[PDB]
């Protein structure tokens, strides 16, 4: 009311029947393409397209490449498939449409039953938690921004470094945390993609900080799956070069858990980064069995313990004992320890009493976007 | 007749001008060693070492060094990783006078060893891996229905090698993807010739399970098919039943795109789980294949025959093809025909061949059929 | 949000520890732990509700799925998370199978078990909590103790289900099936006791009670000139005892019965999961001359190869195969392959769960020959069964 | 390339089936399956040689590392393949730890087994078949059963001492076989088997009453040295343990406080809650409790609402690693810090040279065991040792 449908249908009689069925039910314009090249030109100059329709059973490798064109244009919202999808590959097909960053509206067979074209229109406008399609589009569209949380010294004011955190400017929900997209990115293998957007932003921020005479070390989280990648280390350097920042300006964090399930060849990237001089933190330390055995076998330059140690100090003396033990450990290996989630002064002094040097939490600073951080940094 | 580059820099070099008979070059950094071109590179790898990590890197794709002694005895804790890191560049790793001990080791370096990681990375980089082709044939008559594309290494000293001598390496070092694209385009080229000889014959490529998780496998396959002006159905992709079991969660995206494109999809080593019949049901493979042990155990085991029968019925009821592997003799060829099998691979027809042998096999076979 | 309730089923103490440690950090509420069926059913019995069960679908020490089935009958469980992110092709089928139990599928946990991922699944749960069916403590799921006393008070009766030819309904044999004459709940099928008996090693006790009620009946049939063989289910655990085959033979002799008058049935999963030492009893029953049937068949072929000679005279197709015929027609191809298999081995095929005549005709069309199900005859107590066995 | 014997250890029957199915297609030889230890050991005894053991170090109903240790001593096993690619950082330690047993490590299998990866490991095996071995009389199951049924096991005692001085604090009670033919044997030659055939408990009640006889002597003498007895996880099962321990202490006129129980970290981790209730019961009774073999990490601390341990003991390997693995010194430091902050004692084991006695002092360690001070002794020697002090 009024919609804008684009049908891709090669076979001319089929085209004829389809479009004619669409006139009856579809309030609004309708466009027509006899192949990929003609459809990609209807795109090359048109506004929004509410629904794209094409036939994946009949063709085939054209239909797929089209949908990508549909995807790349940024101009299409939803998809109806003009053949019935096989029950056994239903979810496969939907998921495939959604990794294009298109919404799957539905499917139906030629010649179209008119009641079925209504069902899907009603359903469509009825769409007026984020979906897979949403995440992919958000990512293909530079909506993801880097946030910054400082690692400060507990005693004094301090400013030692920062953890780069992923946030998403949602056009309707606003700023969101990883739990609302990492699932999707994790499941569909977009983590790498997000990583490189953020790593670039992060280095740009690192430059502005070097321009300002600030030794703020920027720490990035690396997903274990990336650790298996052939050229991660070689790509991190190429960018560190392109940006004229030195290795040591920068640090990569990997959880203890994720390090457990990491791919056979993870070490090839890890020796790289270590030699290079990049700092390497083992994050959420104390999560597996052999935590102490791990530090032994890999020269991590930092250890981080998480929100729960701090919270548990007061009510649970065993936490204090392990905080102290860890302090000793970092102390004896000559590396840094960051204690996360400090929210109160009580907590802060206790940590000092125990021996901890670095912290993060809402006491000092919540995660911040580039500018608020830069301002924060101009001040210590 | 012996080359040394190295990169206190004077202690080892007078200790070298006392040892190595030949041409001794030298440089202070990457840039100056990269110019020092116009056999052995000794290396300090607590250079820490991005400069310590520019050097070896041109060196490797330059084809300008073969072997690497480090100028430092690194911390045993990441000695393995560091060795993997060298070798992964395609450079051989000798070690850390113990000095002269390894310089005559490899100036000399007979039942000889399995290839090193470095060996395999090199061969991969220097076009030494070649597609071979084994025909799928109509048991009744003499094919020719298709061909499987296999990987062999034209190793410079050892001759032709089967995957046992390189695939572990590539799997552990995430190099299988790189081999696949090499052999895939080789196979597409052969498929052109095959059309050009009037023999449209489907070619099947084995896909490694890890590859199915890769973001744009199917689309690349798609682009490449367009480049070679070949239709999707001239090509097939085979994945082992167990491989599919261990496959990444994203795998179905690639499989559905291939199916939708119209390439064939074969489930290879059918029956190796655990859920075999259930799995066939949930995905529409156009072909399943039996391991060669099924045909071998046909004399001893009435059971082997039974499962062949069962699978023959399974494929005919799904309207898909069945390939039986391991056909080594004529008596097992006729037994297979009683059982209702139709397509086969095996030594009786042809072991895997390099392109030209395969083409000549094809010509001959066509000529035989026409009489 | 509140006292979330999470039960983790994990066999392997180091995975359990990793998982539990991660859950403690992030889950608001209690984390419960089970290493085996016994802990798991105990935890279930004492709990009022279990909001999320985290389950590993292949364990050595526990059948995860069987616990889920039992759990679904309890009323107490909202949702399931799987800790094996396995098998892409079979993933939908695995989901639906969970969903047909009553259960809600939340997602899979990775074998990392990343804290971020965990909170996603919790937010996800928490957004569904209301829309989910109420948790009630169903009193119809007899407790372990309660099962244990029934089994000590002679209230388990043998029922008999005929196996018949598909064209006609001519009698061929029958399976003996366990029913519980529950003092106050009525007559219960295996859904209501078998899983408990399996988990507390009480199956062997049930088998000896039913096996002799059955031989009694087989004796009466012989006397009637009715050559109907009776088939008894042997659970894999029972194969544990080196003397099973010898105990079975002493008992057959005691009842004046030849081995050929009887058959034993083991599931495919059971046969697969048994140590070779244990598989030696089947070889023995086979040599004695008993029939042997491999039960709930249909999954693949690798069970054919466990033993030097295939000891089985019969194969039975899993009940679900008839239901899937319309629902998923590719399953007709498996029925065909299994028909072809049985014929090639020269053994018989039974197809179970035949309820309508439209199924009967299709099964005949596929080449099936012997069948069990509601369409022909319900499980009967002895006298109804005996009377049924007068009509040819 | 033929007549191999391959042993597959696999807990989980579908995984075992897949592996065995793959193995039969490709191995020229025999494929032997073991679903547990009871089966692994039996296959071991009948076998005479096993070319390759395929083994999962992370199983539920079988300890894969234990079995490999036992196989290593039998000298019947050449190579190992691991059925998991687990843990890239800890991989080199794992390989070394295996090679230190005297087994050649071949590689990992992807734990749904590929055919071409099997024949690869096969070609690797063949290449390495004639390599130089390494390192010894292993008694059989039958032998252990009769040995045990015939009172051949004796209690030995190892003092726990102050690292400076040599002051006596306590003693661990140890097991030794007084074997009719091959002499005095340590647990390396019997415990694994007892562990896997449900015989440990029987060994325990013998040595416990032997140890009680010795404590009671010490107590009549007014020499209060607590004796620590190792408890195996399986025994935590029987809910009667503590009643039975309490009843013996009574029979011997001793209080709970005179005695201590030791349990390994991995033992503690492997245990159902139903079992840890038993540990608590001993602690409520007033027995001492130690966690043996400590130092992997911190996860053990959080299994019970109350930590029931008064003592923590590091493994021999730590003293040993001090040189060839300097980083481990940090962990000792760390454990010292832990133990101290917890207000419990820390025992370091396997101290040989006074050189390494000095470093432990630096690091902060106080209590110890090892050959520097006193080697395990039979009753009477130990009774005299104590008399000195
Ligand atoms: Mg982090
Ligand atoms: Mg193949
Ligand atoms: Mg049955
Ligand atoms: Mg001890």
């Amino acid at each position: 009311n009024d919609l804008n449908v684009l049908v891709l249908e090669d076979e001319p009689f089929q085209r004829l029947v389809a479009v004619t069925a669409l006139k009856k039910v579809v309030p609004g314009s309708i466009l027509e393409a006899a192949d990929g090249k003609e459809a990609v030109a209807i795109l090359e100059s048109c506004g929004h397209v509410d629904i794209a329709i094409c036939d994946l059973q009949m063709s085939g490798m054209d239909g797929l490449a089209f949908l990508r064109h549909a995807s790349l244009s940024g101009k299409v919202h939803s998809v109806i498939l003009s053949s019935e999808v096989d029950p056994i590959l239903r979810q496969a097909t939907i998921s495939m449409i959604e990794c294009l960053g298109l919404n799957f509206l539905g499917d139906l067979g030629k010649p179209f039953s008119l009641e079925r074209i209504t069902a899907l229109l009603t359903r469509y406008n009825a769409r007026r938690l984020p979906s897979v399609a949403d995440v992919v589009r958000g990512l293909d569209n530079g909506e993801f921004e880097a946030y910054y949380q400082p690692k400060v010294a507990l005693d004094g004011g301090g400013l030692i470094g920062a953890e780069v955190l992923a946030r998403w400017n949602h056009p309707h929900l606003g700023v969101l945390p990883p739990s609302h997209f990492l699932y999707v990115m994790e499941t569909y293998n977009l983590v790498d993609k997000l990583f490189w957007q953020l790593f670039s932003q992060g280095l740009a921020t690192r430059r502005k900080l070097a321009q300002l005479g600030q030794p703020i070390n920027l720490a990035f989280n690396v997903h274990p799956s990336q650790l298996g990648s052939r050229a991660l280390a070689e790509n991190i350097s190429a960018l560190l070069t392109e940006f004229h920042l030195p290795p040591s300006s920068v640090m990569f964090e990997i959880t203890e858990t994720g390090l457990i399930s990491a791919p056979a060849s993870s070490l090839e990237n890890l020796v790289r980064l270590w030699i290079m001089g990049c700092g390497l933190a083992m994050d959420d330390f104390g999560a597996g069995y052999s935590s102490l055995d791990r530090l032994c076998e890999f020269p991590f330059s930092q250890i981080k313990l998480d929100r729960t140690f701090v919270q548990k100090m007061k009510t649970q003396p065993r936490s204090c004992a392990v905080i102290s033990s860890v302090v000793a450990l970092a102390q004896a290996l000559g590396i840094s320890l960051v204690v996360e989630g400090v929210e109160s002064d009580e907590q802060r002094v206790r940590l000092i009493e125990l021996g901890c040097s670095i912290a993060q939490g809402y006491l000092f600073a919540r995660p911040m976007p580039e500018q608020h951080f830069l301002d924060y940094c101009s001040g210590s």
